[PDB]
RNA sequence: AUUUU
């Protein structure tokens, strides 16, 4: 799949969020919220070129809660 | 969308055995497992909500009748 | 525990 890297999750961010956010655009096969408390970013990966592209697109920019997010493809 | 239900989830099941049972197939808003209020356990069955009607059915065909745990799911479109 | 907690 096509993972995707999404930073500025709040401290009390949970799998959860990711999916609610991620499931809505195409398949979706794993989340993970990096902890040490979250710091700060997670994961997700999807299936489907297309349709990472199109949640990437769509939700790079997104306000969650009071913070912006930034989302992207992962980098190495 | 299109509200799949899904019974022989164990009692201890969340959220998020549903998401990955249900993501890999298409598009998934929203999912729920129902829990007895009084003791906090699943009583065995959730829903899940799918935007696209043919991966639904997908989902319902590849997971109806295989197992999770020690119980073999019965997984379809919500009466 | 069979169709909303």
């Amino acid at each position: 799949g096509w993972c995707i890297f999404i930073y500025n999750l709040g401290q009390d961010a949970d799998e959860g969020i990711l999916w609610q956010m991620f499931g809505p655009f195409g398949a979706v096969t794993n989340v993970k919220v990096i902890r040490d408390k979250c710091k700060g970013f997670g994961f997700v990966t999807m299936t489907n070129y297309e349709e990472a592209a199109m949640a990437i697109a769509s939700l790079n920019g997104y306000r969650l809660g009071d913070k912006i997010l930034q989302v992207s493809f992962k980098t190495n």
